[PDB]
């Protein structure tokens, strides 16, 4: 599913990402934008052989099992394919585990490089939340 900008913000708010660990909704929306362009089916091979999955490009190196990433962990205890579902529950629930690791939203390379410090509020502008 390719989510609309406000449509995704609404799903993310309902799952409790608005200010999760101090990160305002706008940050989660911006991250999604640049990680997957709001496309739940997005998959991208990392140079280390791991793959990133879903709307928030959760890494098979540490977070979900895809059976082809040697020596990796499956910290969210899910098959990476669960992260490509039209329903973002699984991706969100896991992102909550990732953003809590101490390694805040910096674990999302695109967020660090393209959202951090910016006016992430613009990402929710005009949305009924
Ligand atoms: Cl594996
Ligand atoms: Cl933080
Ligand atoms: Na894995």
């Amino acid at each position: 599913k390719v989510f609309g900008r406000c449509e995704l913000a609404a799903a993310m708010k309902r799952h409790g990402l608005d200010n999760y660990r101090g990160y305002s909704l706008g940050n989660w929306v911006c991250a999604a934008k640049f990680e997957s362009n709001f496309n739940t089916q997005a998959t991208n091979r990392n140079t280390d052989g791991s793959t990133d999955y879903g709307i928030l490009q959760i890494n098979s190196r540490w977070w979900c099992n895809d059976g082809r990433t040697p020596g990796s962990r499956n910290l969210c205890n899910i098959p990476c394919s669960a992260l490509l579902s039209s329903d973002i529950t699984a991706s969100v629930n896991c992102a909550k585990k990732i953003v809590s690791d101490g390694n805040g939203m910096n674990a999302w390379v695109a967020w660090r490089n393209r959202c951090k410090g910016t006016d992430v509020q613009a990402w929710i502008r005009g949305c009924r939340l």
